[PDB]
């Protein structure tokens, strides 16, 4: 599956433009997880965090997550809690790949616990750095 010369692998971390021209965070899957068929030459399945709904597209239209900062909308994320959801489930993903180790309380907001968490992407993911964030 995706044995063909393009970018993104299942697993990896990505951004890629829906809901207008915004970039939102997902994750390429396999098509057996989209209940349709097996992506066209060239494309990827993707499940966009927050929503986990499917989208079929090229490997050419997608970006590693780890250009965090370039895609990254503050002003999407202050806008919409989606926006923000979606980050968070997106970094939770991130921390776990890396093991980078972040703290919270039962009940503490997402906007909370996603503060120390955008500090560290923003900041490239150190120590790992974009590696890190690797399936």
């Amino acid at each position: 599956e995706y044995q063909d010369d393009k970018e993104f692998g299942i697993g990896d971390l990505v951004w890629g433009k829906i809901k207008g021209f915004s970039w939102w965070p997902a994750m390429v899957v396999s098509w057996k997880a989209t209940s349709k068929r097996q992506a066209m030459p060239g494309m990827r399945w993707v499940q966009w965090f927050g929503d986990g709904k499917f989208s079929e597209i090229s490997a050419d239209k997608l970006v590693a997550l780890g250009l965090f900062s370039q895609h990254f909308n503050l002003a999407t994320f202050n806008k919409l809690v989606s926006y923000r959801k979606a980050m968070y489930h997106t970094l939770e993903k991130a921390r776990v790949r890396a093991g980078k180790t972040f703290s919270s309380s039962p009940g503490e907001s997402l906007e909370d616990q996603l503060k120390p968490m955008l500090e560290w992407a923003h900041g490239g993911f150190k120590p790992t750095g974009i590696e890190g964030l690797k399936p």
